[PDB]
């Protein structure tokens, strides 16, 4: 049911660096995940122009943010193109290798963590706040999968037994104890306004 994999070394290093660097401007993680969601929504929207049956797994194109204080989780849901098994195990990490490498050179040369997105690797900024990240994702061409990592050099992928999601990606951030401010309605709004106000899809905050 469950396979465990090692991160590429460079990504495993970016991850320790993100978990072990004192860096207080942690809010930018939301911006980056909303930005990944937006690119995924662009992609399915574009593909649907030539093949409208790609939207048979769901027409609405949106981002839901879903704080949950009792679980200490923040879930970002998009109805973008989703990820295949190859994407999760291989292809995205292969792509992220070069940008991770540049990003770390850039940090050594004075850049700061907030520029992570310009290297295509903003996803791993989740680890500024999350001790564990679960990604549930469904691409039209594939089954539903659950990726998960608490960093420390590995991640698992398994096919996902739970509720079907149709098409898309759900990123479930298990927050560090000291990061629970990112579960507050006001704080999330503030972040979204400040950082994500030009995203061309509806972002809905789910209030508890
Ligand atoms: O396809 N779904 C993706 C994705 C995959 C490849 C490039 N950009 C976004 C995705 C990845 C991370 C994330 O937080 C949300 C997403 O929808």
């Amino acid at each position: 049911e469950v396979e465990t994999f090692a991160f590429q070394a460079e990504i495993a290093q970016l991850m320790s660096l993100i978990i072990n660097t004192f860096y207080s401007n942690k809010e930018i993680f939301l911006r980056e995940l909303i930005s990944n969601s937006s690119d995924a929504l662009d992609k399915i929207r574009y593909e649907s122009l030539t093949d409208p049956s790609k939207l048979d797994s769901g027409k609405e194109l949106h981002i839901n943010l879903i704080p949950n204080k009792q679980d200490r989780t923040l879930t970002i849901v998009d109805t973008g193109i989703g990820m295949t098994k190859a994407d999760l195990i291989n292809n995205l990490g292969t792509i992220a290798k070069s940008g991770t490498k540049a990003f770390m050179e850039a940090l050594q040369a004075g850049a700061d963590i907030s520029m992570i997105g310009q290297f295509g690797v903003g996803f791993y900024s989740a680890y500024l706040v999350a001790e564990k990240v679960t990604v549930i994702t469904k691409h039209n061409d594939d089954e539903q999968y659950a990726w998960e990592s608490s960093a420390g050099g590995s991640f698992t992928v398994r096919t996902d037994t739970g509720e079907p999601m149709g098409r898309g990606t759900k990123v479930i951030l298990h927050l560090k104890e000291d990061q629970t401010e990112y579960l507050e309605e006001r704080r999330i709004k503030e972040i979204v306004k400040k950082h994500s106000q030009f995203i061309g899809y509806p972002i809905t905050l789910f209030v508890e």
